[PDB]
């Protein structure tokens, strides 16, 4: 019932810090702090624990993994990941967290991994198309969708879908813009591709997939450019936290509502936070 923004980088310093926003009072409390500081962290909640994957400390980048307990209010590390990952996309599927692209320091990451919080342990998978680092992913009819990102050397357009039961990915209907930096969810059955980065301007438009047409459509653009921002869905609202409008790191928060193809700005967080991570618990 609560949105978390865990770590970030408020333009100056990288953050440990995490913050609860509660929709019925309009606030941001914050609670324990990460083990380590995080931007690029890839978030995802499994089994009433929020993950903390991956992500950058300001002077390495990082394959260590915590989990939060909000009834004891305690981070606690557990088996990092194969390889060192910031910039990397995080969703949950059957029970498994996975672990989607990313850039270890040397390289970026076509490279997929998958936690199985019962044995402790990640396993490599079948890697994406392409490299991808800065990549939003989302779960929508059993397939994890990879959209957008960073390949090193191009800003992505395009989008692949993993079905797990063939451990395969397979590229769908690309975005109309390169989006890299992008947050993405899903709601009523479409996955939202919120903001980020083309390469040349950072994003304030928003568009939509309806996988059962392989088409994305642009809507209602967010009150302001916002790449690095972290995305949830809450009480049929879609959550864009934080990020970066290409002069000022935001602590600023708007709420999307699909009835109505509106956003609304609401309550800041108590810290300008780009490269956030985003779950709701």
């Amino acid at each position: 019932g609560l949105i978390y923004a865990v770590g970030g980088y408020d333009g100056n310093t990288h953050l440990n810090s995490v913050e609860a926003y509660d929709p019925e009072r309009n606030e941001w409390s914050l609670v324990a702090p990460l083990s380590t500081r995080r931007s690029g962290v890839g978030v995802a909640v499994l089994n009433g624990l929020i993950y903390a994957v991956g992500g950058y400390d300001g002077n390495t980048h990082l394959n260590s993994v915590e989990a939060y307990d909000p009834h004891h209010n305690e981070w606690s590390l557990v088996a990092p990941l194969s390889t060192r990952r910031s910039g990397v996309g995080v969703a949950v599927l059957n029970g498994l967290i996975y672990a989607v692209g990313g850039y270890d320091g040397n390289t970026h990451l076509n490279s997929v991994e998958a936690y199985d919080p019962e044995r402790n342990e990640w396993s490599l998978v079948a890697p994406l198309s392409t490299r991808r680092s800065g990549v939003g992913v989302a779960v929508l009819n059993g397939l994890i969708y990879a959209v957008g990102g960073y390949d090193g050397n191009t800003h992505l357009n395009s989008v692949e879908a993993y079905d797990p039961h063939h451990n395969e990915w397979s590229l769908v209907a690309p975005l109309s813009t390169r989006r890299s930096g992008v947050g993405v969810a899903v709601l009523n059955g479409l996955i939202y591709a919120v903001g980020g980065y083309d390469g040349n301007t950072h994003l304030n438009s928003v568009e939509a997939y309806d996988p059962e047409r392989n088409e994305w459509s642009l809507v209602a653009p967010l009150s302001t450019r916002r790449s690095g921002v972290g995305v949830a869905v809450l009480n049929g609202l879609i959550y864009a936290v934080g990020g970066y409008d290409g002069n000022t790191h935001l602590n600023s928060v708007e709420a999307y509502d699909p009835h109505h193809n509106e956003w609304s700005l609401v309550a800041p967080l108590s810290t300008r936070r780009s490269g956030v991570g985003v779950a709701v618990l």
